[PDB]
């Protein structure tokens, strides 16, 4: 088992980047979708876009990670991975074209929501199939996917900041997002196609030659990863983007405080947390400390809620200084990426090799169940 040059590891890293960089770029272009709806409409469509997008994203994402966990064995992995990648590529290509064509508000809203359902439907299959595949490899190769996903969040943050500072129209920034995603998806496909000729890949993928029982074996890590993202999506981004600076010296802060202090902070430390797990995985697959630290994250709900949210009707600002918010976001984000990566890395290793693929697929569903439960909870918070 010699991953010569770490080619397979790097390919798995690129696969993670590819799974989320398009969707992350889509999310960072929300301002383009809402502003486009406002300049078209003559209870509005922009006022409901975020909530309808959320519903059109989590419900498909959850349904198809669930189905994949039950049916991944009936479809070849290359069909599930390459087929999903090609579908997402086509949808983002269309998303890019719609930037340049005139279309009334309601058709644009509807067509966009349809594409959002396809992105998360094929995204579910893609992600469920990647973690299942990675379940056959050492734990470090699931961390490669998680790490690559974190970089996708980092690039998304850099793009958001650069778009604001560019001064360009939201539409031409969004068009750049979507074209970049298309190119990244194409690169991701090329990298995947290079795996079969690598001996390290064939060595663990060779091992292909009772869902209820598998679920019991990974239940601790499956439920932990679910609780990780219940908290995370519960608080981020819907709640945290409402925080305002209390030390800003210039009106130039206003448009940069959130993309910098919130989004950039989160994606930097989330990415670094995921990346650390490729080399350092304390407390280990059997330690009860891992679920315990996942539980401890509950503390971030009061902490962040009592930061400088303005306007606010009912609570007080206990932590008004920006430093509190940035610090909470860093620990909030680092604990997410690190513990989440540990859960995904360890889940498949609580089971025999012939079941590690299904274990990874189930872990993907519970990760997405956490995303969905967080969206529900955050829609009260
Ligand atoms: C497709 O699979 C995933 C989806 C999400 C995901 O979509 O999370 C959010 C869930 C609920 N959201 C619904 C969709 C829209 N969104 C609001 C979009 C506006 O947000 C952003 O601009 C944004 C920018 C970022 O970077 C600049 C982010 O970090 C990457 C980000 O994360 C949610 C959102 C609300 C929350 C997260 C994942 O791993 C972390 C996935 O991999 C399993
Ligand atoms: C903002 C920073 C961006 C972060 C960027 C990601 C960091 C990459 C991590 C580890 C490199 C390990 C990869 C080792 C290089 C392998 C290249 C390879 O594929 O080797 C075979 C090649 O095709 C024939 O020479
Ligand atoms: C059970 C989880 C399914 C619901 C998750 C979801 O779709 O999010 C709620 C949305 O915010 C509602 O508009
Ligand atoms: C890491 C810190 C990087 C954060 C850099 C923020 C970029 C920014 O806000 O720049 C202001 C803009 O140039 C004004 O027009
Ligand atoms: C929240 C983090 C704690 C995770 C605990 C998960 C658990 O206890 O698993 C129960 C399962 O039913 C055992 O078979
Ligand atoms: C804006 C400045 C932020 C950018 C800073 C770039 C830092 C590089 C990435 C993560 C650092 C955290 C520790 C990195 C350890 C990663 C382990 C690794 O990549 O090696 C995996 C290899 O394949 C073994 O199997
Ligand atoms: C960034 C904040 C978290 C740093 C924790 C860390 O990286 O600890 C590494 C440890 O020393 C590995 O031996
Ligand atoms: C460690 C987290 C950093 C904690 C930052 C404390 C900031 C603070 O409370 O200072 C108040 C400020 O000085 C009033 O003007
Ligand atoms: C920062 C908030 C804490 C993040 C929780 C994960 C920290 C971690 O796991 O680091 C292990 C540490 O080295 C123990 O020896």
């Amino acid at each position: 088992p010699q991953d010569r040059y770490k080619a397979v590891w790097l390919i798995f890293f690129m696969l993670g980047l590819g799974t989320l960089l398009p969707w992350n770029f889509f999310m960072t272009a929300t301002q383009y979708f809402t502003n486009r709806l406002d300049m078209s409409q003559n209870n509005s469509l922009s006022a409901i876009f975020n909530n309808v997008m959320t519903l059109c994203a989590m419900l498909p994402l959850l349904l198809f990670t669930y189905l994949n966990s039950f049916l991944h064995q009936r479809i070849p992995q290359s069909v599930r991975i390459l087929g999903s990648l090609v579908a997402i590529l086509l949808v983002f290509l269309i998303t890019a074209i719609l930037v340049k064509v005139q279309l009334d508000a309601l058709p644009f809203f509807v067509i966009t929501m349809i594409k959002i359902v396809l992105i998360n439907s094929f995204g579910a299959i893609l992600q469920g199939s990647l973690f299942g595949l990675a379940g056959l490899f050492p734990a470090s190769y699931t961390a490669a996917i998680m790490s690559g996903q974190g970089l996708a969040g980092f690039f998304a943050s850099v793009a958001m900041i650069c778009a604001i500072a560019s001064g360009s129209e939201l539409s031409e920034s969004a068009f750049g997002y979507f074209i970049t995603a298309c190119a990244v998806i194409i690169l991701t496909i090329i990298c995947y196609l290079g795996l079969p000729r690598l001996e390290f890949y064939r060595y663990y993928q060779q091992l292909k030659l009772s869902i209820k029982a598998i679920l019991k074996k990974i239940s601790v890590l499956a439920f932990s990863v679910c609780f990780i993202f219940t908290i995370t999506i519960g608080m981020f981004p819907a709640v945290t983007v409402e925080v305002k600076s209390s030390i800003a010296g210039s009106s130039t802060w206003e448009r940069y405080f959130i993309p910098v202090s919130c989004f950039l902070t989160f994606n930097i430390f989330d990415w670094l947390g995921r990346s650390l797990t490729a080399v350092f995985m304390w407390p280990g697959k059997d330690s009860r400390w891992l679920p315990s630290l996942v539980l401890a994250r509950l503390v971030f709900v009061p902490l962040l809620l009592l930061c400088n949210i303005k306007p606010r009707r009912y609570l007080t600002v206990v932590f008004e200084h920006d430093a509190w918010f940035i610090f909470f976001m860093a620990a909030f984000a680092f604990s997410n990426g690190y513990l989440a990566s540990l859960c995904m890395c360890f889940g498949p290793k609580k089971v025999k090799p012939a079941e590690a693929e299904t274990a990874g697929a189930i872990m993907a569903f519970f990760l997405c169940l956490g995303l969905a439960l967080g969206a529900v909870f955050s829609f009260l918070f």
